[PDB]
């Protein structure tokens, strides 16, 4: 199928993309230079991965080696809730450009709906180990991140983790200047998202799919979770397709008409799982793997639940 998606502000941005949260800051310069030398155009980042000069290290170089021009790549990073402040929006935008090698971003997005007391904490605390949150509402932060378009900083804005009520915020703001571009949440076999993605694709956003295989690797797994690389019955849909689950799992969303980010900073894992351009799932298939949704969530965000922000209270 096609590589790329058209988005909303008339640029196209890649259908499979790296992911970079918990790839380790010595080990994600080589993930990335190995997953543009294998084709990988799009790289999705944020400020509180901590590894953004890392991964700008990487794509400078790759730059500069001429293996790719800066308008075939799609860089994205993510606004974190410690900044959605106004004043504040610009440096945090113009610190990961800086880390990242960049004099624009692809894609900035509003990295989750919930703002956090400004300061040097990602996740500044009260008990009283309550996060203390800020008094910014969502369509504030929205017209700065509008500001960056406007400044020749980011290409395209969007919003992560936002659900469809708080989608439907934005795109009602009075004055609303641009839509978001994309909308970017957790989405698998096991949170198979059709409410969220069909509003939003309704509405001309395109929705990127994170944790794809379900982030066996998150700080906070526990056995008993149910696990997507493991299951038999996708193991099953594999073996069929002569493809790893890992590859059924990548191309499931692509068919969906979603961008999908898997992460990897095993060189051999990061050339298979771009390896999904050459077969397809029935519609059986697709079927049968939305079947196995239980709305179990990577990111549950459990310390967030009594932020007036919180997106997932809705059923969607
Ligand atoms: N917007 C948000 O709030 C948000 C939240 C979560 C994630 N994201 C983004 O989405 C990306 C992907 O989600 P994720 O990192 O949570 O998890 P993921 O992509 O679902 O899974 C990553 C894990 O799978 C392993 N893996 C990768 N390819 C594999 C393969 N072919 N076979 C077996 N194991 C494989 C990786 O191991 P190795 O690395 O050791 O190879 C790592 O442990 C993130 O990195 C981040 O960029 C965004
Ligand atoms: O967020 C991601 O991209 C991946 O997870 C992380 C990565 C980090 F480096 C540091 C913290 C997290 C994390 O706890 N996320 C979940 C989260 C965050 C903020 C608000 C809410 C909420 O529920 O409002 C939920």
């Amino acid at each position: 199928m096609a590589s790329r998606i058209l988005l909303n502000n008339g640029a196209k941005m890649p259908i499979l993309g790296l992911g970079t949260w918990k790839s380790p800051p010595g080990q994600v310069t080589e993930a990335v230079k190995v997953a543009i030398d294998v084709g990988y155009r799009h790289i999705d980042c944020a400020h509180v991965y901590q590894n953004e000069n890392e991964v700008g290290v990487a794509i400078q170089e790759k730059l500069r080696e001429q293996v790719v021009k800066r308008e075939e790549l799609f860089i994205v990073s993510k606004l974190w809730c410690t900044y959605h402040e106004k004043g504040l929006v610009k440096g945090a935008c113009q610190k990961t450009l800086s880390d990242l090698k960049l004099d624009y971003l692809d894609l900035y997005l509003i990295h989750w709906p919930t703002g956090f007391k400004p300061g040097k904490e990602f996740f500044p605390l009260d008990e009283s180990g309550n996060v203390v949150p800020s008094d910014t509402n969502i369509l504030d932060t929205w017209a700065a991140m509008e500001e960056l378009v406007d400044e020749g900083l980011v290409k395209a804005i969007g919003i992560s983790n936002f659900n469809h009520l708080q989608v439907e915020m934005i795109l009602n703001k009075p004055g609303l200047k641009y839509k978001p571009a994309v909308n970017q949440i957790e989405c698998h076999p096991y949170l198979t998202q059709e409410k969220l993605i069909q509003y939003c694709q309704s509405k001309g956003i395109v929705v990127t799919a994170y944790s794809p295989l379900g982030s066996p690797d998150r700080p906070w797994a526990k056995p008993e979770d149910p696990s997507l690389l493991e299951d038999p019955r996708i193991k099953a849909i594999a073996a069929k397709h002569n493809k790893t689950t890992a590859q059924v799992l990548i191309r499931f969303p692509m068919q969906r008409n979603l961008v999908v980010i898997p992460k990897s900073v095993t060189p051999e894992r990061i050339a298979e799982n771009f390896k999904v351009f050459d077969f397809e799932l029935s519609s059986q298939d697709m079927t049968t793997l939305l079947s196995y949704n239980r709305n179990w969530r990577v990111c549950a965000g459990l310390s967030c639940t009594s932020h007036k922000d919180y997106p997932f209270h809705e059923e969607f």
